[PDB]
């Protein structure tokens, strides 16, 4: 019945700047200083599954799970993936793998990495015999149809893989929770269209976001969609530390999201009153937004630089638009022999 | 004990454009009438994916009968774009259709999207003693601007529409014999650019175009590899559902197919297994069009409806997608349920 983290790992293109953004011009004054991003990674050539599959070949690598005990493949992303009709999940497979499990796409905007970590939980317990998952995701977030820095405004979107290797059989690391909440009264707040009508028929040239919550809000109210929002997030939280057993002083580092500065001090830093300095802040500004797949990045991140000891516990944070929410409490029980040791 | 139920299905289909009116507009020429044989295809006006989706999950959900608080899971496939970046349709589904908060989200294995989700709605409930219900939805819109609903792949045409399946375990009027997934990653390229067996090349920015990518493949790995791999796949798929169901193939009183043109049905099925087509979905599905990865719900809820299938009978889903992916299933009709037609 236990669950482990057996490997993990990260693919990320090389960094650039916010200094080289404003130079640019992609990236103004305002919005340097209200996000307080250092750099984001961003891809030349790379695709999305081929980061997600370099990302995987780490992550089994880690794991030593031979192939054939590989039992299912979850790919998951937030935008294009590169060509229509095609299957990246089956090149994830290919590239990486090499076996015949089932490898399917699972998306749940940028909460989709723990969406598939909530199914790949399910699927390996579904069954007395099956031993590991993986999980994959990938995104890249190119200038023709996505503004990195503004497409969103508060949150800067990176490029890059990343990849978990779950098993039932054991690894360093034990998952001793993971709940996901769900309220989907705010949907239309990411769509044109009337919120609370079907969306709108046309839309792809360059998502704007912050139209559509203006909009959301405008029809729903401020306080209605403040309040909703605080309350899926306790939720989350509170039902994960709850399921382990845990407080949030019991946490030693808290994995978050890779969102600008404002928006991180609104929804965690002055809620839950927790200094930067135990969480992945340092990191993530970096790094930036890496579709679904930050939760997979920062625990990858803490791990390997020895910034988590055996014992010790760790909360994964992650949401997305629909809305949904992902906690996770996750016990370090061994430094992996990739670590660096403090 | 572990057993798992269709409890509701329901579909929600735009108006018609036939392949006359398509003839005369010039989207279909007399070859590729001739070779398909189709007669209609559902096409959408304002309609997005999630929203013929969401009308699709009402009927299912309303015939099933399954309170909205047993509803444990809502996936919701698709192959073709879903109208808004960074936006999240399974929880448009979610709000319209059903009005709970379990967890809600987008599973996608191309042509073989419903069926994948069909797999991991069943581990879900099979994975916590107290889940009840799951519900799955399919939808897509197929327009102009970056798809050739007839030609983006030749031999098949894509439909727009909703469909939507209520999984239970407590009951329903069908029960769920047997689910089976084969997957053959080696046959990835064949739906992209770059090199079969390197990287993919970069972003497709022009209307799909299937054949090229699938010429490509053929050239580089080999015409009897090809051939060969995609036939293997469909009997794997065949064989273990029948197998894991205890039956044969001449126990199925009903086969639901992919709805492709009747060439490819006649190369991949009628002429290899020797069925009649009219003991399959083939004039309904040549009505409709392929409904991405719909089309075993959408078959499936009109061999009910419409009272071809009947107690104790045993009905074979067959879908492919991609990838490529194949899943077979077997389900045994329990009993009519009100809302079908008596025969
Ligand atoms: C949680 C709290 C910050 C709490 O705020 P108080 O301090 O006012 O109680 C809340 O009231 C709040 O507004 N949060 C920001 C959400 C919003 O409204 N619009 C942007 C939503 S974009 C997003 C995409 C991403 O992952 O980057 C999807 O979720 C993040
Ligand atoms: C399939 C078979 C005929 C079986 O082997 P036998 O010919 O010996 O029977 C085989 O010979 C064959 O043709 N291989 C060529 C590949 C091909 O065209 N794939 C379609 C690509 S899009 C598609 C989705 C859909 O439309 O639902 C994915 O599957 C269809």
């Amino acid at each position: 019945g236990d669950l482990y983290v057996a490997g993990c790992g990260v693919w990320l293109p090389p960094p650039v700047t916010t200094e080289q953004a404003l130079a640019a011009g992609h990236c103004d004054r305002r919005l340097a200083s209200s996000t307080r991003m250092l750099s984001v990674a961003v891809a030349d050539k790379e695709t999305p599954a081929e980061m997600a599959a370099l990302a995987a070949q780490t992550a089994l690598d880690r794991s030593g799970v031979a192939p054939a005990h590989v039992d299912l493949v979850l790919h998951a992303s937030l935008y294009f993936q590169g060509h229509h009709l095609w299957a990246p999940s089956s090149y994830v497979q290919r590239v990486a793998v090499g076996n015949r499990c089932p490898a399917m796409e699972v998306r749940q905007v940028s909460n989709g990495g723990m969406a598939a970590l909530e199914l790949a939980r399910a699927y390996l317990l579904a069954a007395p015999d099956r031993v590991a998952a993986l999980i994959t995701t990938g995104d890249r977030m190119h200038p023709p149809g996505f503004d990195r820095w503004s497409s969103d405004p508060g949150t800067v979107y990176a490029d890059g893989g990343t990849a978990l290797v779950l098993s039932r059989q054991g690894g360093f690391a034990r998952l001793r929770s993971l709940v996901t909440v769900s309220e989907p009264v705010l949907e239309g707040m990411h769509r044109g269209g009337h919120p609370f009508g079907p969306p709108s028929p046309e839309e792809q040239r360059a998502v704007d976001l912050d139209a559509h919550k203006r909009a959301y809000v405008a029809e729903a109210g401020s306080s209605f969609s403040v309040a909703r929002v605080s309350a899926g997030q306790e939720e989350a939280l509170t039902g994960a530390l709850e399921a382990a057993g845990a407080g949030l002083d019991d946490i030693s580092r808290v994995v978050l999201p890779h969102m600008g500065w404002r928006r991180l001090s609104a929804a965690y830093f002055n809620k839950w009153h927790i200094q930067p300095e135990r969480t992945t802040w340092e990191f993530g500004r970096r790094t930036g937004h890496l579709g679904g797949g930050d939760p997979i990045a920062g625990f990858d991140h803490l791990v390997g630089s020895g910034r988590l000891a055996p014992g010790e516990l760790c909360l994964l944070v992650s949401v997305g638009a629909g809305f949904s929410w992902s906690c996770a409490v996750v016990e370090l029980l061994e430094r992996p022999s990739w670590a660096a040791a403090p």
